[PDB]
């Protein structure tokens, strides 16, 4: 029984493509739905699911919206393997639902910000269906030591746009750079675009939103 709580930007024309975008820790999908609507394509649907509220270890076990538990801020810190995989399964059900209802997998893009971006990278790289690509913003690859081995054979065709703010204090830009190297270990280095933005911190920016629009226009053309 699939029950999805989300803010969805509908296409003005019949939808022939889907973007599933995952917000960052503590948020809802509302703000990112509004942001993606400002750059929307007429035949593209943008699904922004709301993360479930769980206790987060790093925040004194406080209950808040989170895709999985968080324990440390360094690349060697323990990660919530069971939580990351369960959340990836819930996203993979959303992918299969869109597929069951007439949207080809090579017309589905996964994406997200920070924690949500991190889940979208894990899920797309391990998805058994060949997806169009990923829009990974200010994030990292969860369970990075399992890659490239852990990636599905279907990950070869992915097109990746990875963005980062150069002055990000939450997810240092070097962690984004290390993640991009790991992504080029699965996808051809030419199909991974790593864009960094000077003077940008842990946020989006109009140049990043423009890059996302340009990437999706080329990746998801009409019909
Ligand atoms: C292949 O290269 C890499 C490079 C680095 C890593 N790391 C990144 C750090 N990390 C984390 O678990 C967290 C990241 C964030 C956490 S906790 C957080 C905590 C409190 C508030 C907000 C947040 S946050 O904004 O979501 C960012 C372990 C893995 C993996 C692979």
């Amino acid at each position: 029984p699939l029950l999805t709580d989300a803010a969805t930007v509908s296409g003005a024309e019949r939808e022939t493509a889907a973007v599933i975008f995952l917000h960052g820790l503590g948020d809802t999908g509302h703000s990112w739905a509004d942001a993606l609507s400002t750059i929307r394509l007429p035949h593209v649907k943008y699904i922004c699911p709301h993360a479930p509220r769980i206790p987060v270890t790093l925040n004194m076990k406080m209950v808040m919206p989170s895709w999985f538990d968080l324990m440390g801020l360094s690349p060697d810190a323990p990660e919530d393997e069971a939580g990351i995989k369960k959340a990836a399964e819930n996203i993979k059900a959303l992918i299969e639902h869109e597929m069951k209802n007439g949207i080809p997998a090579n017309r589905i893009v996964l994406g997200g910000f920070s924690q949500g971006g991190a889940l979208s990278l894990y899920t797309a790289l391990t998805c058994p269906h060949p997806l169009a690509g990923i829009v990974a913003l200010s994030c990292w690859l969860p369970l990075h030591r399992a890659f490239p081995q852990a990636a599905n054979g279907s990950a070869k065709d992915l097109a990746i746009l990875q963005c980062h703010g150069e002055l990000d204090p939450m997810v240092p830009v070097r962690f984004g750079a290390l993640t991009a190297e790991k992504l080029r270990s699965v996808v051809t280095p030419a199909r991974v675009q790593f864009k960094t933005y000077p003077g940008v911190m842990h946020s989006s920016c109009p140049q990043e939103m423009a890059a996302v629009k340009e990437f999706l226009e080329k990746l998801l053309p009409p019909v």
